[PDB]
């Protein structure tokens, strides 16, 4: 269960998912390397990422990087996963290794629909300073991203 679940999920087959979640499965089950479904899930698929989370698993685990899925779904732009993350009380301020919050690495990327969507309707603390000391402003005023930098100043 634990690896099919987490196979079906990481192959963003729905169907397949749903279908072993008719079995008695613990949606948190790791891998064998030491992933959770939610956790390897291919991104794009909010759908598979909801009915995980119905299931009670847990969005704050991190992996080998100490990200957590919220950090890869805005790192990537994929709004719909990130906000049925949310929904689900994912923590929006969890960290990454170095201090990043999901905000910095959306804004780092350019993923201008997602950063808008955390300054305006999450409680991402848009003044956290990453351990270097870099806010997710700071890092999109060094990574180019004009539209994010305007668009965060604009609001925050």
């Amino acid at each position: 269960w634990g690896n099919e679940l987490a196979s079906a999920a990481a192959r963003g087959d729905l169907e397949q998912l749903t279908s072993l979640l008719q079995n008695n499965v613990n949606v948190n089950a790791q891998n064998g390397f030491g992933r959770t479904a939610l956790q390897v899930m291919k991104l794009g698929n909010p759908e598979i990422a909801r009915r995980l989370l119905l299931r009670g698993a847990n969005p704050d685990l991190k992996d080998r990087t100490g990200f957590a899925v919220i950090h890869d779904a805005a790192r990537a732009g994929f709004l719909d996963t990130l906000q049925t993350l949310l929904e689900n009380q994912a923590d929006v301020n969890i960290e990454d290794n170095e201090g990043n919050l999901p905000l910095h690495l959306a804004a780092k990327e350019g993923h201008l629909r997602v950063v808008e969507f955390l300054v305006k309707h999450t409680a991402s603390n848009v003044g956290h300073r990453n351990h270097k000391g870099d806010t997710a402003c700071d890092l999109a005023r060094l990574y180019g991203r004009n539209e994010v930098v305007s668009l965060m100043q604009a609001n925050g």
